[PDB]
């Protein structure tokens, strides 16, 4: 069969144009193109990712309603990838900030939240992803943020859903036994928690290069992070990671998968950084049919499939 229980891309677009709130569909931002979706289903891919703005889902106050449109065409992309079979996973990807104030209140989290999973609380496929990379926060307002969006989701009974959950400092796994240990201390009804983070290659481990520092370097940042899985009795995906079309990134790439799995019985799998519709030149981009990542990587990734 498979080597992890997951494997895919994330599929961008939504989130773009974050100046722009609310924006226009089409100039500051579009949704994730399902016949480029179905290429990646045909490839083998049975995860993905699809990143939106809170702002846009919910405007003005957290606690609002939903702006219809724009829900409506995200759902149709989450919905498409339910009714392949794949896993859709729903992704504020919002850094913890909300206008770009971090985020402290977690009962208005909780009732983002709540409002948001009600749309999708009877579909299975759907996984929760509580917010796109905390960082520059305090670790006990990041951890509640977690445990508020746990909260809502499971009130407003989407029970049967994985929620990925996301730490400090980017949620880096090279970090993570730096700043996230305090992550233990999270709790679900239907236990199905899955800490999510994100491994990037190159110097600063920022993902925004095509060069890896080394061709080893990522083994190295996903070890102590896979020991703490290990230890405190977790579960991970690695939901973003990409690296430069050239064979040191390409190495490093497959020393990394390979070490997450060896050890997937911590490790369900990962998601690629990434595809969509308006990555043109992007150094990561895993958009059929010409994406650079696509055409280099794609080979590479459907060996761990
Ligand atoms: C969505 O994806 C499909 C497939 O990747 C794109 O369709 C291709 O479009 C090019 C350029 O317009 C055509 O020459 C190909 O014949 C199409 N291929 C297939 C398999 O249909 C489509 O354009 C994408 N939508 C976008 C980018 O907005």
């Amino acid at each position: 069969a498979s080597s992890f229980e997951w494997f895919g891309s994330n599929e961008s677009g939504a989130e773009f144009g974050s100046g722009n709130i609310p924006g226009v569909e089409g100039t500051d931002y579009t949704f994730p193109n399902t016949t480029a979706i179905q290429i990646l289903i045909d490839a083998g891919m049975n995860i993905f990712r699809v990143p939106f703005l809170m702002e846009r889902m919910i405007p003005t106050e957290m606690t609002g309603s939903l702006d219809t449109a724009y829900f409506e065409g995200y759902s149709e992309v989450i919905n498409y990838i339910t009714g392949k079979g794949a896993h859709a996973v729903v992704d504020p990807h919002n850094f913890g900030r909300y206008y770009g104030t971090p985020i402290s209140s977690t009962s208005d989290f909780q009732t983002f939240w709540s409002t948001l999973a009600s749309q999708f609380k009877s579909n299975d496929l759907v996984i929760f992803d509580t917010n796109n990379e905390y960082h520059d926060m305090d670790e006990s307002v990041v951890v509640a943020l977690n445990q508020a969006a746990i909260d809502g989701i499971r009130d407003a009974g989407a029970t049967t859903q994985y929620i990925f959950v996301e730490g400090n400092a980017y949620s880096g796994a090279w970090t993570w036994t730096t700043y996230n240990t305090a992550m233990v201390n999270l709790t679900d009804p239907s236990d199905l928690i899955v800490y999510e983070m994100h491994q990037y290659l190159d110097s600063a481990g920022s993902g925004t290069s095509d060069q890896c520092v080394s061709s080893t370097v990522g083994q190295e940042r996903v070890v102590d992070a896979t020991t703490w899985l290990q230890s405190n009795g977790k579960l991970g995906i690695l939901g973003e990671f990409a690296g430069g079309a050239n064979s040191v990134c390409e190495e490093a790439v497959e020393g990394m998968l390979d070490y997450l799995a060896e050890n997937s019985d911590v490790w369900l799998g990962a998601s690629w950084w990434s595809a969509g519709p308006w990555w043109q030149d992007y150094i990561y981009s895993m958009e059929p049919p010409n994406g650079i990542a696509y055409e280099s990587y794609l080979s590479i990734l459907e060996t761990y499939f």
